[PDB]
């Protein structure tokens, strides 16, 4: 009754049922739900791509964060806030 707290120790993982897909037509990824499907950005699902299995959303953001070279701070705070709304859609769970 409240998935809506992923803190930095909270790993996330796709669960069983689900796999990413790249839209070349709208150059971007989207997460095929049993329902149907969601659009959303690579840097999105890069992460969840870029995971191999349960990292720590700061030590993605470390490699992502160099990637852009940006404050891995904002990089967390990004991603870690989008965790709360994929939950709500009964797609992501610790």
């Amino acid at each position: 009754m409240e998935p809506t707290a992923f803190s930095g120790s909270d790993v996330p993982r796709l669960p069983r049922g689900v796999r990413l897909r790249f839209d070349e037509v709208r150059n971007k990824h989207v997460l095929l739900a049993p329902e149907r499907t969601f659009d959303l950005d690579d840097n999105a699902v890069a992460v969840l791509k870029l995971v191999d299995g349960r990292n720590t959303v700061s030590q993605i953001a470390q490699i992502l964060g160099q990637t852009y070279d940006a404050d891995p701070a904002i990089i967390e705070a990004d991603i870690l806030p989008m965790l709360a709304g994929l939950a709500q859609k009964r797609v992501l769970e610790r």
